[PDB]
């Protein structure tokens, strides 16, 4: 068995790092560049491959800067078989950021239009690769121009190969990842909002109520950690308090986090414990998708548990 | 006769358009991303191209990204004989725009180490290529760890070729031009102050002792235009009243223009109105380099010079 990770809209991360706050209509000068990937989908990747286990990140990818997304996938270690679009350049996202502050600004690029060759292609290389003992995590929105319509195309095919399916995404594309049926989601405080029933004050009540059709149901609350749905049973998890500097891909971690933990045959409350240890880490880094795997084993420990009757 | 100009920090300017201001610690969306060239000396000769008027970049670029820089040349239409530095990469300078505010805001990369062996071949090639007949414009502060030293040596190797010689230079390598013995300089308000004399109170009377030493001296007010000084001369120059939308890089317009007009043998009071004439042209546009050569035109004939006795 694998885990494939879908990162439909890829891009390169430039960390550009000044000195105090970033002051617009002035010259904020950069004392050092860094990489990294871009795409929730490849953040999960590195995720999991900083544990150690099997996976694959798969996506469409430009073929303009092609050796550099790849050389900067091969510094994190992550395994992939991207499709490529001809003549278009992965989108490059800028993140400013200062070791003297705790912010970090995003300008992100919108990414480019894929063909309907390559959106096909996806397609038939899922349905080549993936098998029923897979497992498939999509993360991220679609680049500009993959429609609502192309998305339900994915989750089918990906649901036709009987693996297991988490979604990490947000809008309409989470309602319909929802409605279509998959194992896992986990939407933040705020994305939540666009799967609630308005009608249904109680967010427990809401929770439960979506249970019913998600196998692992993780809603998340930053700071205050998460509460998650599965078997019936509904759990609160609080992570220990830890100095934040940058709490950016908390969710990413978390969600890769979690996956391993399923894949090791984890049971749910250690998972639970495990991916809250891990995002607990990354809000501790500068960065966007850094944590530290020896802080996490121990602050894994420190999560409390408790079940909601 | 030809005109030379050398950019020791070139750059590529990425032009991150974005809708409204640009917040900081939150996420700032690219509408469209566009290329124009950095450093100093490659924005005259973007103008100088304009013009029509024969002129060679030279300086010293990275070899790693030397293909995207060349293209980005060729788009303003700039002859080069750049040196090139292995294994390093032409800084880029980000700068954030939108259609509907009028800032910018600069964040650039400081640039890379130049070789020794690069140092000393500029030196070589200016030796044998520019003629007395020609003009040498230096503009932009050098790279890290290029010395005043250094400095000091390539304004030498220039002066000993007999060629009319422009700095627009700043802080301690302005004074070493003027020490050295420069044609041409064009301080702006602020950096005017690290060449005036303390002691003497009056712009005026401080313009009139500096330009015993500098033949063609330009102090630049900003909105209020420039005082120049020639053949004992005092002139006060006033531009019309334009609609300011981005000021960056009026100055280097005005070099560009006013170089042209002395390369073409005009009055120094229409060299004057030129110079004027394109960068208030310049100050009404979004980016950082481009103006109307058919708006200065215009606006040139709307220039008052005064002589002031
Ligand atoms: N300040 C914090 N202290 C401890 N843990 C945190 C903090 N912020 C986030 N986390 C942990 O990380 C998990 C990821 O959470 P959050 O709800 O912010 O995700 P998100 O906003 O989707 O993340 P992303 O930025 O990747 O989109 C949280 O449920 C929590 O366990
Ligand atoms: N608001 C304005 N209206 C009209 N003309 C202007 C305005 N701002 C600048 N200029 C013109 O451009 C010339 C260039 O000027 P300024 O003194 O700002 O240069 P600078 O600050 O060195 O430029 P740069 O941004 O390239 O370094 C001025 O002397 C003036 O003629
Ligand atoms: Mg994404
Ligand atoms: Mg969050
Ligand atoms: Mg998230
Ligand atoms: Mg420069
Ligand atoms: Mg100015
Ligand atoms: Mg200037």
């Amino acid at each position: 068995s694998l885990i494939y990770t879908i990162t439909l809209n890829p891009a390169i991360d430039r960390l550009l790092f000044i000195r105090g706050e970033l002051e617009k209509r002035k010259t904020n000068r950069v004392i050092k560049t860094e990489f990294d990937c871009g795409g929730k989908g490849l953040h999960v990747s590195g995720v999991l491959s900083k544990f150690g286990i099997k996976n694959e990140a798969l996506g469409i990818a430009g073929s303009d800067n092609l050796d550099k997304l790849y050389a900067i996938l091969k510094e994190k270690h992550i395994n992939h078989d991207f499709l490529v679009e001809a003549g278009t350049s992965t989108r490059e996202c800028f993140v400013v950021l200062s070791d003297d502050t705790n912010g970090s600004t995003m300008i992100p690029e919108a990414g480019f239009t894929v063909s309907q060759t390559n959106k096909d292609n996806l397609l038939k290389q899922i349905a080549k690769k993936v098998k029923k003992e897979d497992m498939v995590v999509i993360a991220g929105s679609p680049p500009p121009h993959y429609t609502l319509s192309d998305f339900k195309e994915l989750l089918r095919t990906v649901k036709a190969t009987g693996a297991f399916l988490g979604c990490d995404n947000s809008g309409e594309y989470l309602n319909l990842a929802v409605e279509m049926g998959v194992d896992f989601i986990k939407p933040n405080e705020d994305e939540v909002i666009a799967i609630l029933d308005e009608k249904t004050n109680s967010l427990e009540e809401n929770i439960r109520t979506l249970a019913e059709k998600i196998p692992y149901l993780v809603v998340s609350l930053g700071a205050k950690g998460s509460i998650c749905a599965h078997n019936g049973k509904l759990y609160q998890v609080i992570p220990p308090k830890v100095q934040e500097r940058n709490d950016t891909g908390a969710g990413d971690v978390f969600v890769g986090a979690f996956i391993a933990g399923l894949a090791m045959n984890m049971p749910i409350t250690e998972t639970l414990k495990v991916a809250t240890g891990c995002s607990a880490s990354k809000v501790m880094q500068q960065d966007s998708s850094s944590f530290d795997l020896e802080a996490a084993g121990k602050l894994k420990n420190q999560v409390s548990i408790i079940q909601l009757e």
